[PDB]
């Protein structure tokens, strides 16, 4: 099926997701120039206090984590959003060198990677159907470059040696989310999609203007997974990220001057 490579890669996914062609497809490139301060926008509230973190899975395309989302133990509201949004799971694009791996970029410049926080609307009422309205997710996009470690990220460094290859999982509970976030919480955000199949059209986007650092032996780590299964031909795990698509007919918003 789909993946990143030469052969079924983005410039492919077209012929079996046709909405990859769509009027609000992501990622984009943010043009700060044109990207137009909005005083309504509210700031974010980020309530990641009582999450309950489950498994880390590699699923062939990325690895993630999983969260508990029965009930609204950890959430997003506020920022350009109406209602709550429950946090599904987290996961990372990344490059084979530092120089590229995000799917956003910023003045067209590529970080070495970018963590998506996946949460849908609770108004909906499960995230299969989430997917299928207008403003069914929110995904708060971080960008990571190079420089000194994430303390936070190392929790995750450490497990990945146990999920090396497509189907692998592990248990990860009692992982507190908040330690991979900035600073500052200004972000940019427009409307768009699902950046892998099935494309789907249904996502806010927030990405944050403060990217995080972590150290060159934590992305090393990333760069050591496989895209294969235990026993096939290792081809490694990197550059799973899709490209800027068109901006067409939408508008960038900022939270900040
Ligand atoms: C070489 C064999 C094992 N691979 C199976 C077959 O080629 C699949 O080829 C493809 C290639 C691209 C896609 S898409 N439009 O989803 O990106 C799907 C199947
Ligand atoms: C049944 C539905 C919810 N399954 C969806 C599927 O797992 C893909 O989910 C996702 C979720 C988030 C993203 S991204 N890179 O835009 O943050 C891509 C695919
Ligand atoms: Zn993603």
């Amino acid at each position: 099926h789909w993946g990143y490579g030469k052969h079924n890669g983005p410039e492919h996914w077209h012929k079996d997701f046709p909405i990859a062609k769509g009027e609000r497809q992501s990622p984009v490139d943010i043009d700060t120039h044109t990207a137009k301060y909005d005083p309504s926008l509210k700031p974010l509230s980020v309530s990641y206090d009582q999450a309950t973190s489950l498994r880390i899975l590699n699923n062939g395309h990325s690895f993630q984590v999983t969260f508990d989302d029965s009930q609204d133990k950890a959430v997003l509201k506020g920022g350009p959003l109406d209602g709550t949004y429950r946090l599904l799971q987290f996961h990372f694009h990344w490059g084979s060198l530092d120089g590229q791996g995000s799917e956003h970029t910023v003045d067209k410049k590529k970080y070495a990677a970018e963590l998506h926080l996946v949460h849908w609307n609770t108004k909906y009422g499960d995230v299969g159907k989430a997917v299928q309205q207008p403003d069914g997710l929110a995904v708060l996009g971080i960008f990571l470059k190079v420089g000194s470690a994430k303390p936070g990220l190392q929790k995750v460094v450490d497990v990945l040696d146990s999920i090396k290859t497509e189907g692998k999982s592990a248990d990860f509970t009692n992982f507190d989310p908040r330690g991979l976030l900035p600073e500052s919480l200004d972000y940019w955000t427009y409307p768009g999609s699902l950046t892998t199949p099935p494309l789907a059209e249904c996502v806010t986007w927030i990405v944050l203007k403060e990217p995080i650092s972590v150290s060159s032996e934590q992305v090393l780590k990333f760069r050591k997974l496989n895209f294969n299964g235990e026993g096939e031909p290792e081809e490694l795990m990197v550059d799973n990220w899709r490209p800027a698509q068109p901006l067409k007919n939408r508008q960038i918003k900022a939270s900040f001057k």
